[PDB]
């Protein structure tokens, strides 16, 4: 159901002239032939608040300086199309909560938010505080934001709304009819729309239990596959978000549909940064196979997805993530120190925004050998708009709005695509997505083997073959592929040269 193929990650305003049809003409001309899917990052209203996307008022309309649903429906129409669904939390700006500050309990919408009642039912303040201290939560939010409801009417009430992120966004109770009928609503605009795969927001919070640590129960797994099974019958296959400890990835795709690899980003730079692939190959011998891969996200790059957790270990270790840590400050030449938050231990650290391609020094023949470790792991391969054209840390962003991953997050306009696609590391960046689009061998059988400073990465499917070879002690990596009734042998240098000299 879905084409097994190179998938592109954008903003709908930040590649090409800013909105949808701007994005759909790049995709038909100068990015033509290259993705089978777009993730498009959140494009509901409004698009460019607080938290770039993730904290809409309304969710369930496009923003229309970005377009309408019409637009993102003809895109889809030859792609697949990857959008976001929070479904944890609804804005506090939004028609549903404005009501229910109106109208209090009289609120036909009032059942649709959780508050404090709806999870702890007693009166010892001291027990609930206990169980409240149990919850899971990832900032030092408000736990409960008291709102005066009914302001409208003759009674008035203060409420403590459960609220995970911040005191706009309420947490909906999922589980009563009106918070199935709010996500299934945005379903139903999705499937209308041509949309394929549905990227699932906070769902880890999604569920409370008084006592618990309200954070991927038992109860939560129940929900998400209620939601994945509904999005199933209307065509579509869910993709359930989390950065966290590698092993908790590994649980989550035993049981839905999709997970990220966060770790190959840390173990990728980490293997060029050493030449020594053997944790990278540790983790593709247990990796979960019903993944999306990804060298850079719109976020930065994930530290702690390879760190240890509690008593459980990380994908390699202590020292060598703090070396990898200090590693990135050094390519990029202290830029993304400055767009990092402070931490104690690098080992701490929740991400590191820089570029990935600033994170390899800007070194192209390296950033070529990653991208094709990443098409030749398994899962669907995505490449990030930026990286896709390897844009360099944006400072100037980063100084004017002084928001970290900013740094990651710049605007390319139509002329500036035109411009990069010149790049010869671009050049040989969309022949590796060819290659990765066209050979049959990727919808079969995997092998990995790393022997004597040598990894290889191997694919079988029909007649169809695919080879990733990467010799660490030569630093030289070779695609052997059969396809066609050829044999063919591409060295990643001898692409990049081409691509300099043509
Ligand atoms: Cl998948
Ligand atoms: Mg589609």
């Amino acid at each position: 159901s879905i084409r097994n193929g190179v998938q592109l990650i954008t903003y709908a305003d930040r590649l090409g002239d800013g909105n949808i049809e701007s994005l759909t003409n790049l995709l038909d001309g100068p990015l033509k032939g290259l993705f089978k899917g777009v993730h498009i990052l959140p494009f509901y209203y409004p698009y460019d608040g607080e938290d770039a996307g993730f904290d809409p008022i309304d969710h369930t309309t496009v923003d229309e300086r970005l377009g309408d649903w019409n637009n993102i429906k003809k895109l889809g129409e030859s792609v697949d199309i990857m959008a976001d669904l929070i479904v944890n939390h609804m804005s506090g700006q939004s028609e549903a909560f404005t009501d229910v500050l109106k109208k209090g309990r009289e609120s036909e919408y009032w059942p649709l938010f959780l508050t404090k009642e709806d999870v702890f039912s007693g009166n010892d303040q001291a027990e609930i505080d206990e169980q409240i201290a149990k919850v899971f939560r990832p900032r030092p939010t408000p736990f409960f934001s008291d709102y005066e409801v009914g302001i409208e009417t003759d009674s008035t009430e203060t409420v403590p709304f459960w609220t995970t992120f911040t005191s706009n966004q309420i947490d909906i109770d999922v589980e009563s009819e009106l918070g199935k009928e709010y996500l299934s609503s945005i379903l139903q605009s999705f499937t209308e729309s041509n949309v394929d795969l549905i990227r699932l927001d906070a769902a880890g919070y999604a569920i409370k239990r008084a006592g618990s640590n309200c954070f991927m129960l038992e109860e939560t797994f129940e929900f998400i596959e209620a939601l994945s099974k509904r999005a199933r019958t209307m065509g579509m296959q869910c993709l359930v978000e989390i950065h966290s400890h590698y092993q908790t990835q590994i649980d989550i795709a035993a049981r839905c549909d999709s997970v990220y690899d966060f770790a190959l980003p840390p173990l990728v730079l980490h293997t060029l940064f050493t030449k020594d692939a053997s944790a990278l190959a540790h983790w593709l011998s247990i990796s979960p196979r019903n993944c999306f891969t990804v060298l850079d996200t719109h976020d930065g790059i994930g530290i702690v997805d390879v760190g240890a957790s509690g008593d459980k270990p990380g994908l390699i270790s202590a020292d060598a993530i703090n070396a990898l840590v200090e590693q990135i400050h050094v390519n990029s030449n202290g830029e993304s120190k400055k767009a990092t938050g402070a931490a104690a231990n690098n080992v701490d650290l929740y991400q590191v925004n820089c570029t990935y391609y600033d994170a390899l020094g800007k070194d192209d023949f390296a950033y070529l050998v990653a991208r094709a470790i990443q098409f030749f792991s398994p899962g669907i391969p995505q490449v990030y708009y930026g990286g896709l054209l390897a844009a360099h840390n944006d400072m100037e962003l980063l100084a004017n709005t002084n928001v970290g991953r900013d740094i990651n997050r710049p605007y390319l306009t139509t002329a500036m695509v035109e411009d990069a696609i010149q790049k010869p590391v671009v050049k040989g960046l969309m022949q590796l997505i060819t290659l990765r689009n066209e050979n049959k061998a990727f919808g079969g059988a995997f092998d990995v083997t790393y022997t004597d400073n040598t990894l290889v990465l191997s694919w079988s499917n029909d007649g169809d073959a695919a080879s990733l070879t990467v010799d660490f002690a030569a630093m030289d990596a070779t695609i052997n592929t059969v396809s066609n009734g050829e044999e063919s042998t591409l060295s990643i240098g001898a692409l990049l040269a081409h691509h300099h000299h043509h």
